[PDB]
């Protein structure tokens, strides 16, 4: 029933697609664009004159307007945002690429909360001519693919922007154990300097990309820990490191020049290169020789300063000041918390945004990216983060969260609150909720059984009901999610099993010393068969969720954790009953005292912590090494 | 049998020793002498028998089985070409030899001739006061490390614990704690020039020096970015051979401290000094690292260890490289049971033919046989007695013309029926002199719809030869008596790799002949079965396990298995999807299959290396961040 006056036929086709995600009521709008604000709503009784300042903003504007439309006649709307561009950058590199559908839906709600940007990070996971194992059984993106994507994104006056990497966080290619391949190689997962193959390869990245209408690219270089180190220091000997990176940063400059790229790139390198201890959030003593470089680079790449960690405005303003001695075309990148296993923290994402905006803006940002980065596997839903999207789009438009809840609902069909139940399985409630990377959502569910090694971090007393109540808290959620329901009843099942798990090992432990058989009995033969059948079907929700969202490619790699986990289980039964039918003395691993897993948070009041990495969850054994 | 001459301490090792040997109803008078290593003479059920080393009274006795087995008169002289012959255990690459078994390995090499036992123990021995090193790994308390030393003095069998002092470390400096991280350099290295370090290396000579022995191999092999991580950070740039050699003054004084005399691994000599970074070079020293390095080499012993060559030239170049910084080497052959579930004992022979040859040429004194784990410990510690007994004999009597009979005597089966345990490696056509080619492991661990190691796979040639050998391993078994475990073990492996060969492959073909039937059959029937027979391997498996290591680091192995059969389960769940027409496409099978490596790219067979379950079993990424 709504009727639009000037719109161009793009648009109108534009909001028919987004028809599917809001529902417009039956009024009368005037559409126009205008210089005088991001987004100007006005009128009464049904008659309504919208603005926008750039056309993917008119997105932004229906949202609103479907909002205010719901409590009241007359709108007075006036937004002014404060970032030239924001933009949401999904991780396609851990093991989890987002499917050509997903990206549409992606683009969609973006749109709808006003990003004016899309981006894909993709280490090897786009297809280069002439390199096959560059992506090989990655699910890389075909050129076709990321040219769909990103004229789905042209729809709604959305740009495209590849995150790709020209010098370090290459592991997955640099791996294959063939001439062409390793020839490229300095040290663990980075890239030789200064070797022609390796230009050769990156000229190859470009070359794909250039069949993007975008011109604008992230092209990495952040984490290259040691550059110069490895086969580099054998061919070369030793140079200074931060004039290497410079002259690698110009090679990459002149090859994106022949295609016509603008670049950014992660700052982190010349922090950590030129400072003392060799950190990012330091103040550098740049030599001579390195400024007269760095003053020519600095013109031609946009440095992103990224941190997702910070509670406060004063910090993010140092590291800008620590910034603004190299150079003052900067941008920011902050976090949409999805990289700790299975579950997001919106939460921690909302908490940190807050006060990065308010440095953002200080320092006059042109650019925010939001990064959902997918550490270790790639293990957290793509759609987990809605709500922080939603945050940093408020805080750039308004300055305030006082329309985040509407606005989000408007867009979704769930109140904002109830979305961000999704965080649960990572708020264990003696955390006092300023402190990143605490994620007993994956801990506790990877552990072991008969190894329980992290089960110091465990306090069942608070942790099993906590866990129990949220299983509860995310099936209601999951009855009114609609199309989200999904990603609740994949979070409702997994706390459902962290509620037993939490301390069953501990329960065998206390059982063993009590000998209490009857209870090891009870256990072997009802409580873990059970968390093997709970585990299995959390495993078949995991696998539909993310065969909805990604490409199979990457599964595999939860297929094997997941059944390692269930074979570690099945070992506790069999251990249980060799013990209980007298074939064994002792049950040794049940001897060893357990320690801390990790001293990060040792000196805080709360038991939990921050583990990431499934290797070191699962075993202390050795499993990559030789 | 009767014995005259014997010692108490000999009466009561011989008593052990019958549990493997049957001594015949004879007359044997016994005496030390320097007249050969062994001598044996004697008649009509009267014989004399003389040693020059206590603990070669041991092989003596198996020698004189042998021959009177088929004759009444006896004319055996041996002269050993080695002060010293050992073989060390690898006890750090998640299996730990258990205490039964190691006391098992004790008396088949005094059987065989060994005089000395090793035992490599990187973070598996305890430290007091380092409650995270060997922290879950089974590490050996000090009354098991003196147990295990004092059964080998039974039979005067001498104990040297192998360690590291450098790299190697990774169990041990993953753990996330200051204590630990205070102590790393980068990967796998401690922090030279730290003081915790230099605490931390105290530590491990206070351990071991509750030992009787006063010998030790302190490692420092493969510590290829030292001085370059956290070192770098803290110091700057250094000369890293000069860096090298101040951390070995460092650890040979505490060493000396606490009476050790000390080997350790050559390798990184050669590597730092070398332009290209690698071992087999003769190495310009510079300077002032020849200066301290001629005050070091003094100190300590080098090993020159080398597994991997078909030719006594190659050795003998490596030899004279060594020579140019000491003549006080010793040498490390190599008993091949590191590449998998699969021994490599004919590889083994191969080389040590060769080996010996070297050796012999450039007079070394003593020769360690290496039982390296490589990436789990997958490999049965009994399956390379073969290899064993091959350097005993080639020390004692320099040819093999013994070496089945003795080893009949020593262990029930031929050399030639033990030694089938390597079949799974034994691919029809490959040449016997290329070292690591091992798809006993790469073909179990290969994924079904994702086989990236298809390309190395030979249908025709491999599936019967794996049908075959699971017969052959069959028959073995059941002559086997105490060693069946090992060869029940394989025969299973081999009925599996039979089929699992080209499952992957028969999957690809019939999905793009759109054979529907035999998709059925393949996900209803045949991965089913496989996941059966898979589940009695690791049966079997864990059987074995549990019977010569402790339990820790079993669980790596139920992890990599479990995490096999969930991927079949995918296999046959995929399948079905595609057959109930809920997907157009299998995309995993629409990816054409690259060769996994170039490494024997040259070569007309097909088979390769590849030794890392990690990326045998996916291309995705799953250790890294
Ligand atoms: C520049 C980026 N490099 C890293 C990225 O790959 C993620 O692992 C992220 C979150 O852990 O941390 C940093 S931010
Ligand atoms: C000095 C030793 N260092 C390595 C050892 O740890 C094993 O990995 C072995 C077999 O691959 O190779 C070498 S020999």
């Amino acid at each position: 029933m709504v009727r639009f006056t000037g719109l161009s036929l793009k648009q109108t086709q534009a909001i028919e697609v987004l028809k599917g995600h809001i529902s417009l009521p039956d009024v009368e709008v005037a559409v126009t664009q205008s210089d005088q604000a991001s987004i100007s709503i006005e009128g009464e009784e049904g008659h309504y004159q919208l603005t926008y300042r750039k056309p993917h903003q008119l997105y932004r504007a229906l949202s609103l307007l479907v909002t205010v439309l719901a409590e009241a006649d007359k709108v007075e709307i006036e937004e002014q945002a404060a970032y030239e561009d924001l933009a949401y950058m999904v991780d396609c590199s851990r093991n989890a690429v987002l499917n050509v559908a997903s990206a549409k839906q992606m683009i969609e709600i973006l749109a709808l909360m006003g990003y004016s940007t899309f981006e894909l990070y993709m280490e090897d996971t786009y297809q280069i001519e002439g390199q096959p194992y560059f992506g090989y059984f990655r699910g890389a993106y075909s050129a076709e693919e990321l040219q769909e994507i990103e004229a789905y994104a042209q729809q709604f006056d959305v740009t495209f922007v590849p995150c790709i990497q020209t010098l370090a966080h290459l592991s997955a290619f640099v791996k294959w154990g063939v001439k062409e391949v390793q020839e490229l190689r300095d040290v663990e997962d980075i890239l030789l300097i200064g070797e022609e193959k390796v230009y050769d390869l990156i000229d190859g990245m470009f070359a794909t990309l250039s069949k993007l209408k975008t011109r604008k690219v992230n092209i990495g270089m952040d984490e290259a820990h040691l550059v110069g180190l490895g086969r580099y220091l054998i061919l070369n000997g030793v140079v200074d490191r931060s004039l290497l990176m410079c002259q690698h940063l110009e090679r990459v400059l002149d090859i994106a020049d022949k295609y016509g790229f603008h670049c950014q790139m992660w700052s982190d390198m010349f922090f950590k290169l030129m400072s003392a201890d060799g950190q990012y959030d330091r103040d550098v003593e740049i030599p001579e020789e390195t400024r007269v470089y760095l003053d020519r680079l600095k013109d031609r790449v946009t440095l992103v300063y990224w941190d997702y960690y910070q509670d406060s405005e004063e910090k993010y303003n140092r590291n800008f000041r620590n910034h603004h001695k190299i150079s003052h075309d900067l941008a920011f990148a902050g976090g949409a918390w999805k990289w700790i296993g299975f579950t997001p923290h919106n939460h921690f994402s909302r908490l940190v945004a807050i006060e990065a905006n308010k440095a953002c803006r200080a320092n006059q940002i042109k650019e925010v990216i939001v990064t959902g980065w997918g550490d270790n596997g790639g293990e957290t839903a793509q759609f987990s983060i809605l709500p922080s999207l939603q945050i940093w789009a408020e805080l750039s438009y308004r300055n305030d969260l006082d329309g985040l809840s509407a606005h989000f609902k408007t867009n979704t069909g769930l109140t904002v609150e109830d979305f961000m139940q999704i965080d649960l399985a990572n708020l264990l409630p003696d955390l006092p909720g300023n402190l990143s990377g605490i994620n007993p959502n994956r801990y506790v569910f990877y552990q072991d059984i008969l190894c329980p090694i992290l089960d110091q971090h465990m306090t069942p007393e608070q942790d099993k009901p906590h866990f129990a109540q949220a299983a509860e808290t995310l099936a209601n959620i999951k009855e009114k999610a609609g199309n989200y329901a999904y990603l609740f009843e994949t979070q409702a099942q997994l706390n459902a099993i962290l509620s037993s798990k939490v301390d069953v090992g501990r329960r065998i432990r206390q059982a063993y010393q009590a000998d209490d058989k009857e209870s090891l009995q009870q256990i072997a033969r009802q409580e873990l068969p059970e968390l093997r059948s709970q585990i299995e079907d959390f495993h078949a929700l995991f696998s539909h969720q993310w065969l909805k969202e990604n490409k199979v490619f990457g599964l595999d790699t939860v297929d094997i954790r997941m059944g390692g986990l269930l074979q570690r289980i099945k070992r506790a039964e069999s251990r249980i009953e060799v013990y209980l039918a007298g074939q064994l003395d002792r049950i040794d691993e049940l001897e060893v005292e357990i320690l801390p897993f990790t001293d990060f948070y040792a000196d805080k009041d709360f038991a939990a912590t921050t583990a990431n990495q499934w290797h070191t969850i699962a075993t202390a054994s050795t499993i990559y090494t030789t």
